[PDB]
């Protein structure tokens, strides 16, 4: 499923245009390439972007997770590390403060330093040159000496629905399921520009289709999926759609205030502080004025409200 | 508790030689070499250590094998001065951690201190003052060879005599306020086993005799009579162990017989029978182990006026 090349990896254009480049002039100096951070949401295909570069540079690859990690960093890179090779550590920012001090020498001049049984006298390893790859949400979750030693830093966007729709196309190809093309772009449409979820709702389209006996996935059968799936055309939960009614038919628009939240709702502010917001801010149908979250005209339009 | 070397009983041999070391270290004006004592046990190794630390006018520090690994460091690091004594007693049960601690003291005057304790962390070589280290073993074969290399001086301790012994008896008596004569005190040590704690423990059970009787002093004859009561030879044999040695000759023919036999003969345990009653029953040529079992000699034949072979 995974590809195996930059043609085939589907939609982060501009940062292609100069991955391609630095894999070019690191392919032709004959050299291991410098240490890659890459930024970006959950789900858009990092762990997928590393194997690519190490499928493009033919060299081994060693994903390992952060806080999987003190000695048994340099156990992993003392055996299984060649000459130039990716290793890949998702989620960088959660090293703890014990083999995060080990990386920089490591990482800076590829040496590391074991102590145990008492003797117990530092043994230093010459560690083979090699390109480290960390992955993490945000540049301010990684600490300010972290993002020294990196050479190339990269950020990730979210896919189009065009982008979406191609790769939801690719896997119902390697599956081997017809889908029509505009089924697959309404699955991209709702998918809130993620590749996962894209993936993760055709799944559950298809399983929907499966049992109604349809040979090929109609626009109709797919929207009817989604809907009983409980999405709107914007991808929008029922908790969301929810949450912006009783905002907007108790405020009008205004503040909702911190014990209106609890009130309506019975659930602690958990999920409507880190999941519920951020989509719809995304969106731009909600707005985070001083005076109070506003409700733009977006969300009059969307909720089947007469306009203004 | 004698406290000059002149004051200590009867080790003339070692003493001869002892004098002899001791003042050539003085002269010196350097710490003796480091001593090791051999020795069968009871025959008073601490009080010749005590002798020789008093002789050299120097404080004391004494330790047995097993008193607690790090412990060396600590008694080594806080009471040694220069040129202080440091006495092991039984020196062979110190474990191997702790033996591989002390010859790096002994060659060179540096220990290894661990300092961060808790988790393994670091050492740090620390400076030693000069100092003597005096050892003293009962069993030498548990010494290991580098650990006897480094021991500049190694002298045996001896048996005692009756005459010595007599000494001893007689100053124990001087000390409880006992009148004993001197033919009294040279037959409690006559039938002792060559051993200082043996003459004691024979001295206060004539004593114990004696003033029953109501005498006022303990003579040879008064001696006599308590020695027999006791159930004691010219030699210092028991009832116990003419008995074996009469079992041995008599149900056996003085054969060989084994260990379980002749417990079962004696109705003894074979452990108390090897480890208590045999030792000087050998040593006094009454006894033989072959490995086909224990013989009696002809001396065990002479000794209990049975005829000979
Ligand atoms: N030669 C001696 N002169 C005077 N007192 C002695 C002599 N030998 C031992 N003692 C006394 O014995 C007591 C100390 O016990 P010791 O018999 O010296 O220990 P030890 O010689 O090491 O015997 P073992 O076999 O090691 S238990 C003290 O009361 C000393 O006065
Ligand atoms: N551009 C892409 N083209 C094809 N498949 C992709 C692409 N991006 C992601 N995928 C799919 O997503 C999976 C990896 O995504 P994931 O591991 O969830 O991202 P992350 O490592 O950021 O969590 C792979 O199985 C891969 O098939
Ligand atoms: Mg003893």
């Amino acid at each position: 499923l995974r590809p195996k090349t930059l043609d085939e990896y589907i939609g982060q254009e501009r940062l292609k245009q100069k991955l391609r480049v630095y894999l070019e002039a690191a392919k032709a100096r004959k050299e291991p390439l410098e240490h890659l951070l890459l930024f970006g949401p959950p789900g858009l295909g990092k762990t997928t972007l590393a194997h690519v570069i190490a499928h493009e540079l033919g060299v081994n690859l060693r994903v390992t997770s952060g806080p999987a990690i003190p000695g048994d960093l340099a156990a992993i890179l003392a055996n299984s590390l060649e000459e130039g090779d990716i290793l890949f550590i998702d989620e960088i920012h959660r090293l703890s403060r014990q083999a995060e001090e080990h990386l920089y020498p490591a990482m800076e001049d590829f040496v590391m330093d074991i102590v145990i049984g008492q003797a117990a006298r530092t043994i230093r390893l010459e560690l083979p040159r090699f390109t480290l790859i960390g992955a993490t949400t945000r540049p301010g979750l990684i600490t300010a000496p972290l993002l020294s030693r990196f050479g190339i830093v990269e950020h990730l966007e979210y896919y189009t629905p065009e982008e979406l729709a191609q790769g939801v196309m690719r896997d119902a190809r390697l599956l081997g399921v017809r889908i029509t093309e505009e089924a697959a772009l309404e699955i991209g449409r709702r998918s809130r520009g993620t590749m996962r979820v894209a993936k993760r709702l055709f799944r559950r389209v298809r399983d929907f289709a499966q049992v109604a006996g349809e040979e090929v996935i109609t626009r109709e059968r797919a929207l009817e999926a989604l809907a009983a799936l409980g999405l709107d055309e914007l991808g929008l939960e029922k908790r969301d759609r929810e949450i912006l009614e009783v905002l907007i038919l108790r405020f009008g628009g205004g503040p909702v205030g911190l014990a209106t939240l609890a009130t309506a709702l019975s659930e602690d502010p958990g999920t409507l502080e880190e999941v519920h917001e951020p989509y719809l801010i995304r969106q731009g149908l909600l707005k985070r004025t001083p005076r109070g979250r506003v409700a733009t005209e977006l969300a009059y339009r969307h909720l089947g409200y007469p306009p203004p």
